[PDB]
């Protein structure tokens, strides 16, 4: 059993910006996901390995997950603050997708994608 490589955090030839979307992205929308009692699932890559989801990086081709997000964010990795929102995204979809309705994981999934939802609402101007 393997895993793959995790999503690229870091890349220096990739151009950067620090703007008033991308921290409260920071700031708001993944502290608020990250501290949530259903979290832990989602805070690094699913380890297929050790979970015995032999099937997993067969289904789910752009894997995502908070780990990679926060690094991304705490590393100015985006440029833009619909960047970090499509990732958010496709770590919500991929639950959905990999999963089966009702579900633990995806209950926990949706308890953290209605907060998100929320604090995206209220994405400010950019500035
Ligand atoms: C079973 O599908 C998923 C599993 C996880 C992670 C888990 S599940 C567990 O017990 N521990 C974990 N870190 C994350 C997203 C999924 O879609």
């Amino acid at each position: 059993s393997m895993n793959p490589p995790p999503p690229e955090t870091s890349n220096p030839n990739k151009p950067k910006r620090q703007t008033n979307q991308l921290q409260y992205l920071l700031r708001v929308v993944l502290k608020t996901l990250w501290k949530h009692q259903f979290a832990w699932p989602f805070q690094q890559p699913v380890d297929a390995v050790k979970l015995n989801l032999p099937d997993y990086y067969k289904i789910i081709k752009t894997p995502m997950d908070m780990g990679t997000i926060k690094k991304r964010l705490e590393n100015n990795y985006y440029w833009n603050a619909q960047e970090c929102i499509q990732d958010f995204n496709t770590m919500f979809t991929n639950c959905y997708i990999y999963n089966k309705p009702g579900d633990d994981i995806v209950l926990m999934a949706e308890a953290l994608e209605k907060l998100f939802l929320q604090k995206i609402n209220e994405l400010p101007t950019e500035e």
